[PDB]
């Protein structure tokens, strides 16, 4: 249903322009390919919820955009992150705002953790 209303209030605070219209990419990417997530806004960052759960969440950085499902987003593709050319934590990964998003490394993750959540 609704969802760009929810975050497209965060997407205005964003004081920085210049990176800020490749994070609604994401918002409304997310919002299509995987219709089966709701929208939240917690802690003053973007999150969405398949019917409650919390199997994604990202936030904009100072210069980069930090992004993962739960934890094995991090764990296992991790490795395909490190030779696609981007750096993580243990804890998310991170595309610098200069460089592209890998949407489809990232879309294989947060499908199979749905899938795997059954």
């Amino acid at each position: 249903g609704s969802h760009m209303e929810v975050f497209a209030e965060y997407l205005k605070g964003i004081d920085h322009p210049d990176h800020r219209d490749r994070t609604e990419e994401i918002l409304s990417w997310v919002a299509a390919t995987f219709p089966n997530l709701e929208p939240q806004m917690k802690w003053n960052t973007p999150m969405f919820s398949n019917q409650g759960t919390f199997i994604i969440g990202f936030s904009t950085s100072k210069h980069h955009l930090s992004v993962s499902p739960e934890e094995i987003g991090i764990s296992q593709f991790a490795d395909a992150i490190a030779q696609a050319g981007y750096s993580a934590t243990k804890g998310l990964f991170r595309i610098p705002w200069n460089d592209p998003v890998h949407y489809e490394l990232l879309k294989q993750m947060i499908e199979f953790n749905i899938q795997d959540k059954e």
